[PDB]
């Protein structure tokens, strides 16, 4: 398991900016976005090729240790032995996951949370830089 | 404040922190190691606090007793402004690298062969922090 960040204040609005690098062996990597590993209002999973997924994002939650629907995009806009840096917001109704090139992804905010308290890196994702503005 | 774990910091690689410190700041703290009770780096700029002024004070945690405290004489950090602190190490020292040019070392006192952890606390607001 990579790096986690926890006690982030992270309030509506204010914007959680990531820099990694992808592995060039990459068959998938994560970004976990929530209250704790247990409470992810975020799990962001980008899959070159694993699981049965073949360059897909796949998106979903986890509440109370219990995982939820899995949201599935069509657009793939990440490539291994690269560098990806993502920015990530929310509101009351959406988390927005922004890339530098105009990519938006959206989630739909099932947890409902005031802020978000805890990040974590995995799968082959080295994290780079982490800032909050 | 902020808490991170499984950096991994090698030694060589270097880890940047930058902040807001408060206007009206007493302290704060950049606590580095293996977790809260076994830190090889605590540091703890002291504006108006434990009876100090304008001081940074170092020490290290070695499963949970402080060791002993040492003083740095600079003090390049001025309240109500943003803050960057630069630190590497190696089987010896810490080598902690202050805004305005200011460097100094610390000795490693833990002989851990990576930092994993790290802690901040007080009145600075962490902006970026950065691995390399
Ligand atoms: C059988 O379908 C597959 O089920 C697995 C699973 O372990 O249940 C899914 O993989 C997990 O997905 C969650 C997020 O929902 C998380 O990413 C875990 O790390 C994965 O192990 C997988 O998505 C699913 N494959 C399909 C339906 O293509
Ligand atoms: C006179 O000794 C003083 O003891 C206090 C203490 O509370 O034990 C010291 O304050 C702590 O310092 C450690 C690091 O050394 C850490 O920063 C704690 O958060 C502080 O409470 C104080 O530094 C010390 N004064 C001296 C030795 O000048």
């Amino acid at each position: 398991c990579g790096l986690v960040a926890s006690n982030l204040n992270l309030k509506p609005g204010e914007c959680l900016r990531v820099r990694g690098e992808v592995a060039p062996d990459a068959k998938s990597f994560v970004l976990n976005l929530g209250k704790d590993s247990n409470n992810l209002c975020l799990h962001f999973n980008p899959r070159f090729n694993a699981h049965g997924d073949a360059n897909t994002i796949v998106c979903n939650s986890k509440d109370g240790g219990a995982w939820g629907t899995e949201q599935r995009e069509a657009v793939f806009p990440f490539q291994p032995g690269s560098v990806a840096e993502v920015c990530i917001t929310f509101d009351q109704a959406n988390l927005t996951v922004k890339l530098p090139d105009g990519y938006e992804f959206k989630f739909p905010n099932r947890l409902n949370l005031e802020a978000i308290n805890y990040m974590a890196a995995d799968g082959d994702f080295k994290i780079k830089c982490v800032a909050f503005d």
